[PDB]
């Protein structure tokens, strides 16, 4: 076959009953989701390549970048609440990653601040329950298929992308078969 599981994707022998029905986990610890957000847009390129209107789902994790790692969960939280995640991924990549600005939960906040979110409202969100809800759905998600690598992406709960069996001397070829493997994963 010309997908097989084990190359382009395996399969979750544990499969998930309920998950969202494209599900990206990233951190912004992580040097690959770096890429994956500025570099290849993977997860604008998957939607095209999508039917109209499926849902597709990202959430921050914790296992990178310790405390710290653990306050991102919560700001992405907050992004999720408020809408403005397309506001603030990239300057939280690049105060993590390439300025090395973002040092404490102080420091993330600058980034919403200076991105236009009122201090009194991501104050009133960061400390809400309906964020602490959030942080939790994103635990549970992550802990549900016990993840321990990002980038990653699940489709409805059962299949895991495999990127490592996708030849990365184009980065356009790249992120085209990964956009039609998640295509072709959904349809399944
Ligand atoms: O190797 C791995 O664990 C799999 C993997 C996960 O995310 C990736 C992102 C890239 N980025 C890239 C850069 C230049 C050209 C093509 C792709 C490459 C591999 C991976």
């Amino acid at each position: 076959a010309q997908y097989e599981d084990g190359k382009q994707y395996t399969t979750l022998e544990k499969p998930v009953a309920g998950a969202p029905q494209v599900l990206e986990f990233f951190s912004f610890f992580c040097p690959h989701c770096y890429q994956f957000e500025e570099v290849l847009h993977i997860s604008d390129n998957v939607k095209k390549k999508l039917p109209e209107g499926v849902k597709m789902t990202k959430y921050h994790v914790n296992f990178m970048g310790g405390d710290l790692g653990k306050d991102l969960t919560q700001a992405w939280a907050v992004a999720m609440a408020l809408g403005v995640e397309d506001k603030v991924t990239v300057p939280l990549f690049e105060g993590v990653q390439k300025t090395q600005t973002i040092r404490s939960a102080s420091d993330i906040r600058d980034v919403f601040i200076n991105a236009g979110i009122k201090g009194e409202e991501y104050d009133a969100a960061w400390n809400s329950f309906v964020v602490k809800s959030l942080v939790a759905q994103q635990e549970k998600a992550a802990a549900d298929v016990q993840l321990r690598g990002v980038p990653a992406m699940f489709v409805n709960g059962k299949y895991q992308l495999n990127p490592q069996g996708m030849d990365t001397s184009n980065m356009d070829v790249f992120v085209q078969q990964y956009a039609d493997t998640v295509k072709y994963l959904s349809e399944k």
